[PDB]
């Protein structure tokens, strides 16, 4: 580490993600299809349990396992996850669209006709504050 701040592992609910990631450093390195059914099961629990201060760290890599092992259909579900409980302003969670635009955008050169089954279904729930404008 280049910074002079000490490596105090303060460990909030993200401690799960810190302790399961080394179990998956063995499994994603050998199969990863079964690693998806471990790391994103945390996201699925953390959103529901209101432990989501952990979710916030899983969800940025949901596009690295879920879109990767051909569960790109569930990247739409992950933009939906946080948006389930409340009809809140989508611009606050449109930040997660960036992951849909990160690797779900191009997963093994993902075909338009396949990706449409993500982008056009999540369009229905995200046109509610449109894609073009921001916090205007």
């Amino acid at each position: 580490m280049s910074r002079d701040a000490p490596i105090k592992a303060d460990k909030d609910y993200s401690q799960i993600l810190k302790e399961e990631f080394p179990k998956i450093d063995s499994l994603a390195q050998n199969d990863c299809n079964s690693a998806l059914d471990q790391l994103l099961v945390l996201e699925k629990k953390t959103r529901q349990a209101s432990d989501l201060a952990s979710s916030k760290e899983v969800l940025a890599k949901i596009v690295d396992l879920l879109a990767s092992r051909n569960k790109w259909d569930d990247l739409n579900e992950q933009l939906t996850l946080l948006s389930k409980k409340h009809g809140q302003l989508k611009l606050s969670i449109q930040y997660m669209i960036q992951k849909v635009m990160e690797y779900l955008k191009s997963s093994k050169s993902l075909d338009l006709n396949t990706r449409i089954s993500v982008i056009e279904t999540i369009r229905v729930v995200t046109e509610n504050k449109i894609f073009v404008e921001v916090e205007r």
